[PDB]
């Protein structure tokens, strides 16, 4: 268990029966980023110190996996032999493709194996609910795997659905491409399946969660760090991560361990919520320590807008909503209805919930502020896609410039 | 005086007439643990810096007693000669048993003596109320003494009753046994006496207070320690201890030095409370800084459940209740009756108080939160006993496994 | 972006759309002081980390400009050749005066140039609103430039108005003089223009903001610094500065990014406010975390009196008022009218606002206290001028004393 | 007393009551190496300059024993007559075997005798705890004796157990053989006894400590010697030795003379530790002067891996663990629990301690760094055995080559 939020604390300080989750994610962490996250996920144990999620970490080589603080070598999968690579994801693919790599398959086995190892007990049962695959884009490894997975799922190695945690980078046109295309492909896929399935079907691809780094850094600095001191010694990712994960984590806990005396969110919701939309999903966590409609709105707005996962996704491309407000039970001001209404309406502004599926919870806690967790799902494409698009152009060219300028510098010299 | 709680502080900051206790415990601290505790007890002095409890520390050898910060060598009793021992408590027994150790008696004298030294003044009067013997189980020394005491009491060396502070360890089947049996014997004894006495009789064995380490550690980490920094440098016991003792300590102080404008707990209560049940006793200290019935309940629940002394004792095997809520006098919300009722009822759920003896206090302070001290007494057996039972089996076997597995490893090699 | 106030934080934590200012100051920082400030100004970037003001730093030589943390050499203008100088501002003047320095003009070009560089984009457009020239008096460089500017403006190199940030020193008669005369000249100028213009005219000299160091230090120590620890390691200027700038800075932000649900201050106001009075302007920022008329008054009073910019300026020599209270929107106590009235009246005591121009805002925030920004403009002469006058006399003579005394010491010895 | 480590110093500088050991080794030093070591052991005296271990030195002839700096001729046992020998250990055996050497026995007597002389006082009591026999392999003398001992023990001349200090050489196939076989035999023996005994039995062969020279030299040079100057004049063994012995030595001292305020290692542990595993034992001493989990790990790792005694022994062939960290008592960072855990886990990676016996201490000192002594016991076979195996083949053949090549050189010439 790693608390790392007031909240978390609050929780933990309060309940200690926390031994219980909603969804058994099978954390496969790929690439620096993923791994890194994974360790955090890894950090969760219960109120009996029992891990929460089961986690494999993958990376190409061993060394790659040294700084992990929870992962053991066994869970450090790597495939090794050749030194160096071109960070093309095409390396990866090879290694499992007979044609390039005959022993392709050899590897696969071991994956299948370790999967077995890790995800069976001895019922041979998969002890997983959905695969949570974590990726940071531009990471060859990730990218390679990404696709890989798509196949694999098909190839039934994966019989749980996949949830994709994708970070959208910042800069570097190359990455941009890699990413975009990656996203594209996915997107296709996404599109295919709904019409390939019904639309009430378990989506093998449950949803996609994206994060923008850029945005985040900005945010991060926003939040200053004279509010603490070691802040003054931190890395943004390091923080970022915390939030991110925590959120997720948290929300998994909360319904499970909490109740309300009024509307009750629940796992199933989540399940629903997570599977079926199949697409782009976003979450807003809003501290609410100030108590009025206007501010409510603000923080709402803020939370959405100045959401952490925010990517300028196109709200009305959502189809489904969710979230809940964990509110103190003495917090009358919320008990009031107007509020609710207000809220409703508030949200309605980005698209009216009431045209789509979703629900909302309002749990109790005994905190001294409330946090509103908000989730919009099944969206398609965030405008960032575009922005990215534009930007890498605006980059590409920008160093074309630099290329031409200084091609001139060649000419200019004897 | 060592404060080490807000409370304690609060107290101390408030009253300074604290020169006064309810019960004169005679702290005999046996074994690492006991000693350690003892030092803390030892740390108490009055508002005139006058010690609170008188304390002997026992250990086998001198060195054993070095790190103590309050104990003087004089109060470091040890009996020495042979180097090393098997940590069998059977060592101890010998030393006072003529048959094994002829000079058995020689020692006894010195005990009797130092007891004299320490517990008489020069009225020859025992300046004690009840012996508080502190033990951590699995400690040969403790264990040896434990039994020893039973005899000794009989042997009238002890003319105050004994209260046993027992820690129940965590792991190691051996200990487990030692313990269990120890507990067993005690248990017997306990059983005997009530029927050996009346049931309205001064129980020579006033009660037993157990603590589970395991539980505690868990708890401890629960309580995080980013709430403080040096926390980030602490040992659980170190904290644990603090609580534990403090509690006790505290509660001894409080009635004595406090009043109420309503129901008044008092020493006698305590006395009653402590003597007669003769058996398993538990305490819940509940911060109440949140003010509603539900939360009241929660914290109640919490406190019981996620009590510190908690061991899954069998509530209805209690016979007697007590405790008090030290509440701020401006704290109207408590003044209200409903509350009381509520409380009553709340407790009623684990067994209905109103079928048994006990009482309850509600003192004032001028704190800005309240703490509810809750005591259930005269219980018999906590399910942990069992759990322990199961566990050591689950251990024993588990390393039988390891024994057989690797007996195989012998066979497997040439 | 550098936050450095709760407020700032509050702001920043709240809005992150802060990408937007009211007035584009063109910060020219002259002399140690100015530079220093400039760096701070320089520290501002937006919610997209986009600088706020554009800034040139001037100093005589390069080295002079080393410790700057944001200024780049390019923005470190210096003119160099001769080593040492007499800190006469008459050095400066020379350098741009053909007669003394034929290549006078050469320099000017570069100024004009860098001005170009810095203040055009490629529309050749000036990207500035008003020049904010920062000076600490007694600084030869500053002083030289001061005058220089007056000319330059005339000489149309400056086509934005100038706002002068002048610090009034503490001690040293020489400085005093330099200053006074400087002030005098300015004063003249000020006087001229109004009658040289209409009085409804864009004043090329928008206003003057003075700061007294002396006063400030006093204040500073007032504010203690056990309230923080590093305080215990600070320099007054360092703090001072922070305030000062911040204030300014802040106020530029706030209207721009904030609204109210009631009276709305706005840039134009500011503009008006800043241009037309042409003269002495002062600002009071009042935390209001205590909620009553009396205290309101107090803090008001305090703020004025024990304003930061305060110089014993002659209120009724003002002609124009402004400011706004950034108040929490839940802060009902302000919503109330009486309050307003009260305020009005309060201010009325130093001169009645209602005889002059100005306005006042009351924005919302969601802070948990309010800050009242108060501005009195178009004043002429603060009594400090005088005080200064007296003091340097009281100095001059005082070391005349010392001169005569110890001229005696010459005589007294063989 | 010879200090020769900071530590040792630290110790000695601190305590001077050092008059006290854990285990009375009876140092029999055989062969150059052993002797050499012995002298060092010999160098230990107490804080009252009282020798620590009692030591016989054996060698074949007198001259052999000249450079010893502590050994007296009396303790220079040699058996002499014939000049030269074939360094076959078979020489040795003869000398005590009636059949080859009738007067075999004559010698034996003298051994028995001097043993008597040296190891009785006049209680006729053996003043020994365990025989510490030191050997460097390939040393005929050693080797001969090795076996000899096995018999002798059986032959009850030895009634203390034997601990074998074996150096594994570097190169020379012959040695290799001699060694291997030696090791083999031993190994057998080892295997026999456990099944010959119970497994909870005092192993007559307490354990085996091996050292690799090769490894060591490498290490040695690693540690540079511009860190000192005379280093620049040293022999590796000379250093090596120091460490080695010292370690041992040290660890014998430390528990004995130190305490902790927390977990306490102790002799018994050692005893246990040393006797019962009967097999391969290894030790890691880790300076810890850097304070974080990662580094902790590192040094841990390092220490294990880049242990001094390290031989690529097969961790999981261990059965038993031990060690302790002598840490400064002000060293909070260790006091913290996480740490502990971490550690635990860390170790767990090579095999999980928690499946096997052992314990761990954490003593105080007042050093300004900590040293972690780590012990893995009861292992069987280190991969070096193998490596050796391979290598001598790789040698044997390699000079077969040279043999054939240059057999060709014969043919090639007339
Ligand atoms: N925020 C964050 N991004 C990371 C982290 N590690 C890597 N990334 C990002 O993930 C993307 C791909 O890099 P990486 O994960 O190293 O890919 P790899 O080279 O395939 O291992 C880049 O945008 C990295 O900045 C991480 O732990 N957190
Ligand atoms: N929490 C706690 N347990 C302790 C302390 N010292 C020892 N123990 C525990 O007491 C039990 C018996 O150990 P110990 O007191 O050393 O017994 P001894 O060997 O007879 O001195 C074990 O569970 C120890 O962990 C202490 O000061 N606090
Ligand atoms: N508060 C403050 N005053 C300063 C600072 N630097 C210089 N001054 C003051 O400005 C006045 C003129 O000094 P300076 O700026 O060094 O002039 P220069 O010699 O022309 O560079 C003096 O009163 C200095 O104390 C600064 O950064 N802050
Ligand atoms: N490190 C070390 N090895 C030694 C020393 N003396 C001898 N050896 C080694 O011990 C092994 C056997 O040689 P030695 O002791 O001379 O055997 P002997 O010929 O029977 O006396 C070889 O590997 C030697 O290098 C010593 O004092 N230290």
């Amino acid at each position: 268990m790693l608390l790392n939020s007031n909240e978390l604390e609050h929780i933990h300080s309060t309940n200690h029966s926390v031994n219980d989750i909603s969804i058994r994610w099978g954390v496969i962490g790929a690439g620096q980023k993923g791994n890194k996250e994974a360790d955090l996920f890894a950090g969760y144990k219960f109120s009996n110190g029992t891990t929460c999620y089961p986690t494999l970490a993958v990376n190409f080589a061993e060394s790659d996996m040294m700084h992990l603080q929870n992962i053991i070598k066994e869970d450090r999968i790597h495939f090794d032999g050749l030194k160096g690579a071109a960070r093309t994801p095409s390396v990866v693919t090879d290694l499992f493709d007979p044609e390039t790599n005959p022993n392709a398959n050899g590897y696969l086995d071991k994956l299948a194996q370790e999967l077995g190892r890790k995800f069976t007990n001895e019922e041979g049962e998969v002890i997983v609910d959905q695969f949570l695959i974590c990726l940071g884009a531009g990471g060859g490894v990730g990218t390679g795997w990404g696709s890989l997975v798509l196949q694999l799922i098909r190839e039934q190695f994966f019989p749980c659905p996949v949830s994709m945690l994708i970070s959208l980078p910042s800069g570097d046109p190359d990455e941009i491409n890699n990413a975009l295309v990656l996203l594209s492909e996915i997107d296709e896929f996404m599109r295919e399946q709904d019409r390939l399935f019904g639309n009430s079907d378990i989506k093998p691809l449950a949803n996609v969660i994206v994060n923008d780094n850029t945005q985040m850094q900005r945010i991060i600095e926003s939040q200053k760090g004279t509010k603490d001191l070691k802040n003054r010694y931190v890395n943004w990712k390091e923080v970022a991560n915390d939030n991110v994960v925590s959120t997720l984590h948290e929300i998994n806990i909360i319904p499970e361990n909490y109740g309300s005396d009024n509307v009750t969110y629940d796992p199933s919701d989540l399940i629903k919520l997570l599977s079926i939309p199949g697409r782009f999903l976003t979450i807003g966590k809003a501290r609410i320590a100030k108590f009025d409609l206007h501010s409510l709105e603000n923080s709402i707005k803020r939370s959405l807008d100045e959401g952490f996962f925010s990517a300028e996704h196109q709200f009305e491309t959502a189809t489904m909503y969710g979230g809940f407000v964990l509110r103190p039970s003495n917090a009358d001001f919320f008990k009031d209805v107007n509020t609710e209404n207000r809220i409703r309406n508030t949200l309605g502004e980005y698209k009216r919930l009431d045209e789509i599926a979703g629900k909302f919870g309002d749990p109790i806690w005994d905190n001294e502020y409330a946090v509103c967790y908000t989730i919009f799902a099944g969206m398609t494409m965030p405008k960032r896609y575009i922005s990215l698009a534009r930007e890498g152009k605006e980059l590409a060219e920008k160093q074309e410039q630099l290329r031409a300028e200084a091609q001139r510098k060649q000419d200019e010299e004897k």
